[PDB]
């Protein structure tokens, strides 16, 4: 799905599943924490985020990785700005960009991003 | 705004016709289509894409700027993977990363990105 922005064509389940499976290597060494946080990091430039309601802390962190991270919801280091937003297919307008594609037509509850050259003799309609 | 991908807090209507004059300078004139074909592209990696049914090539396009374009829905040059998207509130999902920011909640028809920590206190839910 183009709306996940994932690096790596894997389902969103099973990619959650590896990342943890490494960070439950760390759960019981030294520096720990410090080395579960890098991976969460790194899974995070994947585009792979964890969160708590899914994945407790509980079943896999270190004792200190909860007092590194600033939220848990997705579990993130660093401060991370919180929006809001109501887009969808009946508010979807030219301008606008979804992960790297223009939104360029609709039809139905189905909105076309990139091209729309030739597809309106389709039933879609230009935004 | 989120939506818009724009590195500049501008509207997006106000974008296209700024990048349209400066286009308009090259019309005429010999090689206007490579100019013009230039400024285009500036645009597209500072988020603002044109388009022939929003801003006729007709009106400011250079003789020669057609035939350069692969494609007018919109103006670009080289291949665009089309993509087809069915999302919104009701199927908004955590795995989910729109331009740069996680999904984390739901409230109503409103969608949040971000930490939802401390979020759930308002009536907000965890998706
Ligand atoms: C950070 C990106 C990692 C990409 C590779 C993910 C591989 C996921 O591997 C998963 O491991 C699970 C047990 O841990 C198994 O139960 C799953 O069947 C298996 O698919
Ligand atoms: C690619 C980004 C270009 C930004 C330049 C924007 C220049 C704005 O352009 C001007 O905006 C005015 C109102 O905002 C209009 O009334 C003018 O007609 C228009 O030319
Ligand atoms: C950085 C990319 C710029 C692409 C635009 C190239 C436009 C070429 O501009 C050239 O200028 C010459 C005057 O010296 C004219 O004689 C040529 O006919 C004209 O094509
Ligand atoms: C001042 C001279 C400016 C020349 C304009 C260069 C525009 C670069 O346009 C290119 O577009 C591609 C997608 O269309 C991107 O993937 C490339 O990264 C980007 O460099």
């Amino acid at each position: 799905s183009h709306m996940q922005a994932s690096l790596l064509k894997v389902p969103y389940f099973v990619r959650v599943q590896g990342l943890l499976r490494i960070c439950a290597l760390a759960r019981k060494i030294a520096g720990g924490h410090y080395v579960q946080m890098a991976i969460i990091k790194l899974g995070a430039l994947t585009g792979t985020y964890v969160y708590n309601h899914l994945t407790p802390l509980r079943d896999w962190a270190h004792n200190g990785l909860r007092d590194l991270a600033v939220a848990v919801e997705p579990v993130v280091f660093s401060r991370m700005e919180t929006k809001l937003i109501t887009w969808g297919a009946d508010t979807a307008a030219c301008g606008d960009i979804i992960n790297g594609l223009p939104v360029s037509a609709r039809r139905g509850q189905e909105i076309l991003l990139g091209p729309a050259d030739g597809m309106v003799s389709k039933g879609w309609r230009l935004l």
